[PDB]
């Protein structure tokens, strides 16, 4: 009926990976020729994936390697769900602000908001992603 | 950024897999009971990834397996770029309408727009993806 553990692991990893491509495209525009419409579209993807409810992909047996599929989540992610929830809400707030300032076309304002979204990816990885 | 072949195949598959999870959530809501806010967030992911410039992920060298990174794109894709462009434009128009209508909360209107984006996904798979 619903997604199996191994499918939930592949899907959250797809979501994270797609955000990474869009993060790299904003960094490449900030350093080379800034194209405001390309940054806006990339920022829009990060805000949409941050609001997508990825919490639903951390269901019961997804704390371990299942089949052919390997997870890098640390077991502490489960057991610290209020802390996870708070970092997650700091991340949708930073992701929503990037989308809003990307819409102004001003690269300097985008540099700052991008730095704050980066911070939020990093603080969750630091505590909850292995090795 | 200017990605390697490996990274282009891995990212395009990650975008598609994440759009499939969100399409599955809209069908679940249409068949079970509708949570309007859930459908809006899933619809906005589809339109943001449709608008993200994934055409950039079908560069040279990406038409075959690169190392042990496997791809399911048929060689035909790369021969028929005019047809791929036609399909891809109608896909982002349809994905744009799905996010526009899902924002109203009107389940019956979401039902036909969802069918249009679905049609656009299988039309490209029928011609250009192995199986
Ligand atoms: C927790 C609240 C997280 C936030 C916010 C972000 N990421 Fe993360 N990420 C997290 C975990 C627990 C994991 C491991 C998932 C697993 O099941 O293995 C990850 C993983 C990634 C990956 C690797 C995906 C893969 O190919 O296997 C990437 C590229 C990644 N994360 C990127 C990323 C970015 C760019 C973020 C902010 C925009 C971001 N993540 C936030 C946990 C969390
Ligand atoms: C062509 C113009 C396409 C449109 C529109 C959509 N898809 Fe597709 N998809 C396409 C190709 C050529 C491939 C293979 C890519 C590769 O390098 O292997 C795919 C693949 C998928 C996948 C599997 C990805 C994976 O992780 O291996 C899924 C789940 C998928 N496609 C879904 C999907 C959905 C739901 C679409 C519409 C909303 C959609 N695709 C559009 C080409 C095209």
């Amino acid at each position: 009926a619903g997604l199996s553990p191994e499918e939930q692991i592949e899907t959250r990893q797809a979501g994270y990976e797609f955000m990474g491509w869009n993060m790299g495209k904003i960094k490449a525009n900030l350093e080379g020729e800034y194209n405001a419409a390309q940054v806006e579209a990339a920022a829009n993807v990060i805000a949409a994936i941050a609001n997508s409810g990825m919490g639903a992909l951390y269901g019961p047996g997804t704390d371990k390697n299942v089949g052919d599929v390997k997870t890098r989540v640390k077991p502490e992610f489960f057991q610290n769900m209020e802390d996870v929830g708070k970092i997650a809400r700091e991340f949708v707030g930073a992701a929503n602000t990037l989308a809003e300032v990307a819409a102004t076309g001003e690269a300097e304002a985008v540099k700052t908001a991008f730095g704050d979204v980066g911070a939020a990816c990093k603080s969750c990885h630091e505590k909850y992603r292995a090795k």
